Parts: C-alpha cells; sequence; structure tokens
C-alpha cells in the first residue's frame, strides 16, 4: 500500500472507503477500495467481500462494468485496486445539471441495460442499482460500480429473500415480502431512469415508512414535457407484479424509446456518447 500515494478520498461504497491512488513507480492512477479486516469480521461480511472480488473479476469481460486489476492485503486491511474513471458518478451530475435531456438519458439507460443483462446472464442479481453507482469513464461511456450487494448462483428459477437495497430504489415485491429474482433490478432501473429525466425520485416520503407506502401504492408523476415513449417505458417498468414487468417479460431492447440504438455497436462502443481472509490477494 506504501507503493501507492493516496491523493484523496473518492467516497465510501458498500464496504470500506475508496481512494484515488497513484502507483508511485508509474504515475498510473487507480481507485482503491480499502476495508479494515477487523470491522469486516465484526460485521461478519467476509463472504460479501469475496462476492465483490468475484463479480469484479467477472466484469473484466464487459465494457460497462467496473474492472479490477488486482487485489492485495496488509495485516489489517483489504484492498481492491480498480480502474479509475474520471467522469465521476451520475448522481453528482444530476445534482449539478438538475436533469438530463432525453437523448443523453436514453444513451446511459441503454448501456446500463447491457451491463445489467450481462450480470443477469451470469446468474447475478445486482440489487443495488442507483445513480450513485453509475460512473462515467473518460470516453463518456458509463460503468456500473460497487458489487458488494450482488447475489450469485441466481440461475434458472432460483429466487432469494434478503431484504436489501437503498430505500428509494427498493422494489415492491421485496416490500411485500416475496422471494425474488432479477426483477428487482428492473424496478431500480426504472427509478434510476425516472431520476435522470425528471431530476426527482418517483416515490416520496417524509421518512422510510411513508416512502415504502408510496412505492407500494402511488403512481409516479409524469410532467407534460416528458416524451410519450419515455413515459411508456417507465410505466411498463413500474408494474408492481414482477412477472409482468418489462425486463422480466418481453424484450426491453425492442422498446420504441431505443429505436435508434444498434445494441451490438453500442456494446462495441461504436456509438459516441483467525485466518479468515487467506488467498484473498490477486
Amino acid at each position: 500500500i506504501e507503493d501507492f500515494i493516496l491523493h484523496k478520498m473518492l467516497g465510501k461504497g458498500s464496504f470500506g472507503k475508496v481512494f484515488l491512488a497513484e502507483f508511485k513507480k508509474t504515475n498510473q492512477f487507480f481507485a482503491i477500495k480499502a476495508l479494515k479486516k477487523d470491522v469486516v469480521l465484526m460485521d461478519d461480511d467476509v463472504e460479501c467481500t469475496m462476492v465483490e472480488k468475484r463479480v469484479l473479476s467477472l466484469a473484466w469481460e464487459h465494457p460497462f462494468l467496473t474492472h479490477m486489476f488486482c487485489t492485495f492485503q496488509t495485516k489489517e486491511n483489504l484492498f481492491f485496486v480498480m480502474e479509475y474513471l474520471n467522469g465521476g458518478d451520475l448522481m453528482y451530475h444530476i445534482q449539478s445539471c438538475h436533469k438530463f435531456d432525453l437523448s443523453r438519458a436514453t444513451f446511459y439507460a441503454a448501456e446500463i441495460i447491457l451491463g445489467l443483462q450481462f450480470l443477469h446472464s451470469k446468474g447475478i442479481v445486482y440489487r443495488d442499482l442507483k445513480l450513485d453507482n453509475i460512473l462515467l469513464d473518460k470516453d463518456g461511456h458509463i460503468k456500473i460500480a460497487d458489487f458488494g450487494m450482488c447475489k450469485e448462483n441466481m440461475l434458472g428459477d432460483a429466487k432469494t429473500n434478503t431484504f436489501c437495497g437503498t430505500p428509494d430504489y427498493i422494489a415492491p415485491e421485496i416490500l411485500l415480502g416475496q422471494k425474488y429474482n432479477h426483477s428487482v433490478d428492473w424496478w431500480s432501473f426504472g427509478v434510476l431512469l425516472y431520476e435522470m429525466l425528471i431530476g426527482q425520485s418517483p416515490f416520496h416520503g417524509q421518512d422510510e415508512e411513508e416512502l415504502f407506502h408510496s412505492i407500494r401504492m402511488d403512481n409516479p408523476f409524469y410532467p407534460r414535457w416528458l416524451e410519450k415513449e419515455a413515459k411508456d417505458l417507465l410505466v411498463k417498468l413500474f408494474v408492481r407484479e414482477p412477472e409482468k414487468r418489462l425486463g422480466v417479460r418481453g424484450d426491453i431492447r425492442q422498446h420504441p424509446l431505443f429505436r435508434e440504438i444498434n445494441w451490438e455497436e453500442l456494446e462495441r462502443k461504436e456509438i459516441d456518447p483467525q485466518n479468515m481472509f487467506r488467498n484473498f490477494s490477486f
């Protein structure tokens, strides 16, 4: 770790803090996630750390997921050395820009879709899709980050039941206590897309209880200036019954909103914008 200069703290993710780090001998910068073994054991999230390592290794395969170069440990901390994406997170951009025009939001939404579908095809349910977790690379393309909450081996008819996720993005099926699958990511995606276009969250509440009631009963507000095909996509995403939700049912890529997108070219980026943790190193 002394081989790196920790210039600044980028933020705190699932677990551990993330720093902008320079590898002294090369001037190359990276984003390092640091975790204190001791609170990792107390919070008994040893496997949660293995999950992230695993998904980050998998992500190497996809252009819209954050990549990891290596992993190493000290006698008190765990470190994930990931690629540095200088564009910042989308939440930040939405806060300063208030909202994105339909074309820009559509472009990010499409790349997010491919990132999610890749994860799902690999038996993974992300469970933490939110603006805060979407970063922009220096080329203008996005990358999903923070995989500490993923659930693997979600293949075939496999379903899971842990209540989790950021409240604003929690799917209704989870709130109603049903065993669930990738359908929850498609709901969070809808919330995320709604936010990029409207600059506000679709479901409100003075507190979490009110928010949950809103997620379960209310219909989001759609401004008169919101394009019809965008409203239609959101409406199909905000279907309570998970088995009737676009993304779970049908082909979200064929929705009119994405009519001008060549998905294959998009993915090719041809469309411009005591011994608990042994062998952990990599």
